[PDB]
């Protein structure tokens, strides 16, 4: 992997908290860390009630705006922001060639599940109501926002909305016990720990079952959803939820790509601006969509 890797990892690992930091203080940090990675000057945001859901619409010149991107940010349920993921949403944006609707869905411990897929949802019929076609569609996401994604397409489905040409997930969470073989296996992973991550659950969950299939999608019904792209990082704790999701999907009929990335740490794809890996998954992100929107 690029020596970039190895300074990234060096200085999570080295900034990782000592006591067990509040919702508050993770919400902060997440917002100190991406104010980082700077926006570049030919990104057009701008804000939008995406249908009673707040968001922000993510354009760069070579954008086809009849081509849309729902993207879906990660945090655990729990974190996360527009701000925080508009620097992967303009990269995607550009790769695709599309516009990027960026939403501001509700977050636990405040709003547990299901708010966070009573938005998404929302989100997508908006798009549907105010023209966006769904052969020119996609829904991603990271992370939580992976488990949203397939979460969200297991939703529109049993309504009986039409599902949208692809859906990307970027390490996604979809096991919120913990149990994969590597959530002990990579515990060489220097920012998803199983504690933290099981606090997040419990705080989206507020009692429900672990297991509840629109909140832990690995026990959802995936059959009927379109193609699915997802990319995980061999370095991560949650590779076993991508490795469990391809094998899920695939056995439901779905045209499933499952891409593992050698070394490559959570969401990678973050640290684009200075790790040649995340740029290069954002490249094959957007050759899968424009591929998908023939
Ligand atoms: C800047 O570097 C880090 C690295 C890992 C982190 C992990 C958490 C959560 C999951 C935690 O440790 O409870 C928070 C901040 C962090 C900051
Ligand atoms: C326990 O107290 C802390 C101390 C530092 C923290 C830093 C972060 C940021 C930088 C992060 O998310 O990486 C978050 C929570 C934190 C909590
Ligand atoms: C450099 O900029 C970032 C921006 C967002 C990030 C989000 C995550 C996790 C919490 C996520 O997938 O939401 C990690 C690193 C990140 C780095
Ligand atoms: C505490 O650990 C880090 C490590 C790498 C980081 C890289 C970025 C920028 C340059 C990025 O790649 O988007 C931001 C925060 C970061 C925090």
């Amino acid at each position: 992997a690029s020596e970039a890797l190895t300074m990234i990892v060096n200085l999570l690992r080295s900034q990782r908290p000592l006591q067990e930091p509040t919702v508050e203080q993770m919400r902060a940090g997440l917002e100190a860390m991406a104010q980082m990675s700077p926006l570049p000057a030919d990104v057009e945001l701008t804000t939008v009630d995406a249908g009673g859901v707040p968001g922000a619409w993510v354009r760069v010149p070579e954008s086809d705006p009849d081509r849309v991107v729902l993207y879906l940010h990660g945090g655990g349920y729990v974190i996360g922001s527009i701000r925080t993921h508009r620097d992967l949403a303009q990269r995607i944006a550009r790769a695709a060639r599309c516009r990027v609707l960026l939403i501001d869905y509700r977050l636990a411990p405040e709003h547990p599940h299901p708010a966070a897929v009573e938005d998404s949802t929302r989100a997508y019929r908006w798009l549907l109501e105010t023209g966006s076609d769904p052969k020119r569609m996609a829904i991603a996401g990271d992370s939580a926002g992976g488990g949203l994604t397939v979460a969200t397409l297991v939703a529109l489905r049993d309504a009986g909305v039409p599902l949208p040409a692809a859906a990307v997930c970027l390490s996604p969470w979809v096991d919120l016990e913990g149990i994969g073989e590597s959530m002990t296996t990579k515990a060489v992973d220097p920012m998803v720990q199983r504690e933290p991550l099981l606090r997040m659950a419990s705080m989206y969950l507020a009692g429900q079952d672990p297991r509840t299939p629109l909140a832990a999608p690995l026990y959802a019904d995936l059959r009927g959803l379109p193609p699915l792209l997802i990319q995980v990082g061999t370095a991560e704790t949650l590779l076993d939820d991508s490795v469990r999701l391809a094998e899920r999907a695939r056995a439901a009929g779905v045209q499933v790509t499952l891409e593992p990335w050698e070394d490559m740490i959570h969401v990678w794809q973050a640290f684009a601006a200075m790790l040649p890996e995340g740029q290069q998954a954002i490249e094959r992100i957007g050759e899968f969509l424009r591929q998908h929107w023939q």
